[PDB]
DNA sequence: TAAATATAATATTTAATATTAATTTT
DNA sequence: TATTATAATATTAAATATTATATTTA
DNA sequence: ATATTATAATATATAATAATAAATATTTAATATTATAATA
């Protein structure tokens, strides 16, 4: 319901902060890597907000970056994942940082940041690996049924040939005879 | 609470906006058709936002003109119409079709939008029809009628309200089924 | 949470109403003794408003005064009654009369009230016997 | 959630104030204490204020300083103090003097305020025994 | 929860009645057309039940018929539908009635049902149109499969085998009179 | 849910009892004027009971009529209206005596019953006055 | 609802049991000191039993006598007191040594109950001593 | 509050029963293994039945066995586990081979089963390898192939294979076998 | 002065589990 | 000229236990 | 001796039906009030 803010550092004080637009200052907690990028009290400063509305309190946690909100929306969706779990998480690592250990499964590298254990690893695996997968049918095979087309097999055939057996680490040459000597 | 933000567009990211009044952003939504119109981002933007509370989140759901909102504020109030279709609605049509469409009762013009299937179709034109949009914004005869009806590709709507037009009385069925075949043209 | 508002009138369209505050508009519910009391659209007129709060949305009162707003909360602190049963009586009758009224404790008053029949008003005199002072 | 809020007194009316920052007024109480530092209608005066919100209201408590509203929120965290207890206490008495006689374990200082009994006096001390070993 | 009640009658306060089960009786209402069917006082009486639970209340229903059930609860599980206006329908029209002029889709006949608007009637036809069904031996086992391969489907052929002729039959006479069946 | 209870007095506590129906004993909670009309412990006897229902408690109010259940009914059916206050009511005075006080709008004898102030009593003498309907 | 249970023992898998009558087994949770009160598996056994009430399940709370049951549901009554907590609070200590220790101020005999903090333990002291006056 | 009934079998509709407890009867969902160790309708049995409590509903899931009502229990009592889900995957199979294959990290086991995406059975592992503490040939698919090949439709040719496959024997007289189906 | 009684005001989550720090033994 | 059952519509919704402390009446 | 084309098969683009999984939406019960049709 609200994205961004233009207003002014009234008082920053760990880990939240107060920015006095028009008069009125929010309570915005931050990350501390956020914390260290900020200008001092009374700068305007760019951060990109998200409200998380429970129904006793409210919660205003804006990020230099639409995609640290974008990431933290992400986080919060998780099923057993609370916002300053992820704070923590985002405090400990950075953005690429988190999306390569993710990519590569690593553990070790997160479990530094405090709050994490074993099951917070699975979890935010088995979370990050299929939520995203891009982060901001051969060459030889085509080849291959081009040639057998050439040959005189139908291109449907020769996508059957060629899909018949899992030719690897072989050449182009080499590899549609192995097919048509497969099946035969 | 909020009806109209005099403000302008901060960010442009589909299908979502930050729209910026004296430094405020806010995440706002709206149809693709909306869209179309949107001026370049920080020109000060015409747009009737809707705010929808829940326990967990809200959200911002902007029109360039009040008849939109009116139509989806009372689509809403439907106990079957969720924010998104509504947004799905607008953003594959405009208000003028659906109406001129429910008066004329084709569903085919309705289920070619995406998310759009048959039950949503037909619930859009009786739950309309139920007073929103005039204003822009038997016997062994009659039973044998109607099952000869249906084995003649008659549908029981059109084989029920023409014997309910024209029902026959004490005479044989070959004639008032007659006149009922010349009663539906 | 919110007490009065200052803004210009971006439109008329009643019984909602928009003001328009610093670029933000605002839909509150007035009165028609207040829609007399309206100025133009575009002039900047400060609104007294009061919220409720319900699960799924919200409703603002702008009013042009306080002791109307007051009232407005005291009646709709009655369980048996809610927000436009008194928008009803509002636009119905004035602060004075009703004060009179409900100290001379009539019903057939009340009745002509459009959406109020006879029981809801010695509702109203039974429950607003002693709440308030005569200002 | 407003952290800070500054801006001019649109009017008075206790124990409420209505705070018109650019046009917007909101409904926001605060304690008696904090009225003896209030200047008049029409300054522009910087609350540090905290939003309580309910599933039918929401609720403005404004503060001229930050440690008063830390406290009012250190209260409304124990179990069975909410919002007006703690108004009570902060309107009673002051911050320092509700420290030294917590750490001086007192309870008659604390019974002297109206619409405090026993039960509450020794429920705050003793819940709030724990904490303050930092300042 | 509760699915059926075989308990004695107590007490009858139409529609309210209660159903002294082993001691302790028991709220539940029936429709006129089931007060047409009860039982005198202290007779028992076996009623299929199924149960609604509210935000502040729990009411139970309890039917002569297991069908009755679950058409009730379908009709329960529509998003315009209480309690009051299932009961207000099956006091005016008994089921399978019901059931046909939900085949006509016919507001006439549902018009009549006291408290009941028009606009209800077309929204609850229509969001109840027909997605639902409409209301082994030797001998059986080989009839079964003669008449699959024959073409008929096995459903629709045992239907035909089991009805008419009895128990252990004659293969040959069975299959025929199974077959004796047109449409 | 359950209308009616034959069971057997298996505890004494007033003003509670336990009914041990074929080993199960409930909670049965009954005025003074069934206690008067109670037998003793071990004696079989049928209460005709009424169930609140609420979010975190379930209680049973056992009852020697099928009447009284249903004038509980229909004053817990009043929205300020709680269980004690109606147990209150008909432990203070009979039931008939209750129907003729508010047939004459008797706020005095009403007020006698203790628990009862004059606000209470007359709310319930205007929203009993028609209810009723004279059967 | 419930408050009294007279059935026949088919497991006995602490701290769970269940409890035949007549077909029906119901699950229920006492504590340890009930547990080497109980005899064996397969004998009818009357327990002074307690439901709790919630929003997701349903849990019953059995003892051997309705004094023990009585202090459950004046405990749960407080604001931070469970039934997992006061149920280990009465495995650990016997219901008289428990108001012995109330009233002699033994606050290391709740400290040497596994999970239970200082901070608790004094809690249960401060409330239960103008809870109860002995009886 | 409830964990046993011991009544009689008034009705089976699958996947629920109804078991009239003294005078009362109960509708209670038991999985596919359940009805199939089910006695006859009429008959006297005790179930394990586990509480199932909704804002708005509640049910029962009823067992023959004990620890089919713990392990469901600590199905359900994880928040992405609804009860559809655990029925049907105890409906499909059996426990042993459930526990062994979380203990072997086992997922397409558990994909077979309808309704479970692969998602879902590795997230069971996931919180299941900590949850618990202590607690068909070559030939067969040859001849599948050599049919399909030869110019059988698949899946009935499957059925041949599998009506008598060749455990201990060769894939040249399983298939001689299995012609003897269609004929 | 000691409560009585409304009267009004004020207030109103829980289990359940995963982390971590201090302790304990080898 | 009132009078009453029926229906469509349009609202409104659901807390109660526990203290603090006024007059009041001895 | 090359095409050609007058009759013969053919294979798939375009109609259809059948799971299926991501994505949502998630409130009616009671009661005044006011028309309203029919009525001493």
């Amino acid at each position: 319901m609200i994205g961004r803010l233009r207003g002014t550092l009234a008082e920053k004080q760990p880990p939240h902060l107060i920015l006095d637009v028009n008069g009125v200052g929010y309570e915005v907690e931050v990350p501390m890597t956020t914390l260290y990028r900020l200008p001092s009290v009374g700068e305007p400063v760019t951060l990109h907000t998200h409200l998380v509305v429970r129904e006793d309190a409210h919660l205003l946690y804006g990020f230099a970056e639409k995609r640290e909100r974008e990431l933290f929306r992400e986080l919060i969706r998780l099923n057993g994942v609370g916002p300053k779990l992820a704070l923590a998480l985002m405090s400990g690592l950075e953005v690429d940082e988190l999306v390569r250990c993710v990519q590569a499964q690593d553990t070790s590298t997160l479990v530094k940041i405090p709050g994490v254990g074993k099951k917070t690893a699975e979890r935010l695996l088995v979370e990050l690996k299929d939520r995203f997968k891009a982060w901001e049918v051969s060459s030889a095979e085509a080849d291959a049924v081009s040639a057998l087309i050439a040959l005189g097999f139908k291109p449907q055939e020769a996508s059957r040939a060629v899909a018949a057996v899992p030719g690897e680490d072989l050449s182009s040459e080499e590899m549609i005879r192995q097919a048509l000597k497969g099946m035969v």
